[PDB]
Order: C-alpha cells, then structure tokens, then sequence
C-alpha cells in the first residue's frame, strides 16, 4: 500500500472500494515510489463503467506561503478536480485532515508507507506524499469516485525543523500535484 488511504464510502461498498485502491497501486513506479500520471491514466482508462471526472499534472504551488494558506488552495484545487459536488462537511473534514497531514503532523508519520523521503540537505527537504479517497454518498449517485493524488513537495526547512511544522508556519514550498478523479458505477 503505497497511498495513504481514505474511505468514505457506506460498508456495502467497502468491497468496490477495496477493488479500486488496489487497481491504482499499479500506478506507482516500483523505484522511485513516485505515482506515474500516464499510467494512472491508462488503468482508469481499462475500468469498466467508469470515467474521468477531472485530472491534474502540474505545479500548484511555487512560493513562500503559509502552510494554512496553502491547505486552503489544494483543498479549491481538489474540489475543481472532482469534478462533482459533494455538499457534506464531513467529506470535506476528512479531505483537509488529509491535506494537513500532507505537509503537518510529519513526525507520527515519517517511517510511512505513503511518504518517500528524497532530498535531506541542511537547506530543503523533498519528498513525495500519496493519498487515495474512496467516495461513496447521496451526493455519487450511482457511483463510487475514487480520487488518487501524489504530490511531490520540496520545501526550504530542514527534515528536522520540518517533522515539527505548523499549519501556522510559513516556508518556500515547491508543490507539484498529480490527481485524477474517477467514477464507476456501483457495485451491485
């Protein structure tokens, strides 16, 4: 499991799912640990009764900024890229934790299956960072979405400074964002 992985789908649908997340496994380079866009293209392209619903492959960050600020932007960026309306407060909640813990709370994190430590000089750090939602509500319809994003991130603070950063603390982030958000019809 190379994703750090969120669910919010109801339990009859945990199968459909587990099916999806497994599938887009087969995105992530068997070297560098990155997630490869062309082929995460090419495996929602071979599902059945599915399509793409929004995609991203390109800096979305390139400054100093505000971690919370930041949070903020990938959050409207990760809304344009599902490319449906989801109107509950709790999907959304699990969303930002999962972008706060992207870039915060490094520290419980850092031996993680889902961050790939790169760059660790005394003057920036770098490393990719993975997530995979599965979304499933009133909102989906007669679909699942499943949204995989890799991002890979260099920062000018040092590892050990960083694994104690604040959504209050400020830095020169590089951000680089590779997502796609794609629906299948549910499960029967």
């Amino acid at each position: 499991t190379n994703f750090n992985e969120i669910f919010y789908v109801e339990p009859q649908y945990i199968a459909q799912a587990i099916r999806l997340t497994n599938t887009f496994q087969g995105a992530i380079d068997p070297l560098t640990l990155n997630f490869n866009f062309e082929k995460a293209l090419q495996i929602a392209n071979g599902l059945p009764n599915a399509g793409v619903t929004g995609t991203i492959n390109q800096s979305v960050i390139h400054q100093t900024i505000e971690v919370s600020v930041m949070i903020s932007q990938i959050k409207e960026i990760i809304r344009s890229v599902l490319g449906l309306v989801i109107n509950s407060a709790n999907f959304w909640n699990s969303v930002v934790s999962a972008i706060t813990n992207t870039f915060t709370n490094l520290e419980p994190q850092v031996d993680e299956n889902w961050i790939v430590w790169r760059n660790l000089s005394a003057t920036q750090t770098s490393y990719f960072y993975k997530i995979l939602f599965s979304i499933q509500n009133e909102d989906t319809g007669r679909f699942m979405a499943i949204l995989p994003i890799a991002f890979e991130i260099t920062v000018d603070v040092q590892k050990q400074q960083l694994l104690f950063i604040t959504i209050k603390d400020s830095a020169r982030y590089e951000v680089k964002m590779k997502a796609l958000t794609v629906v299948q019809a549910l499960d029967s």
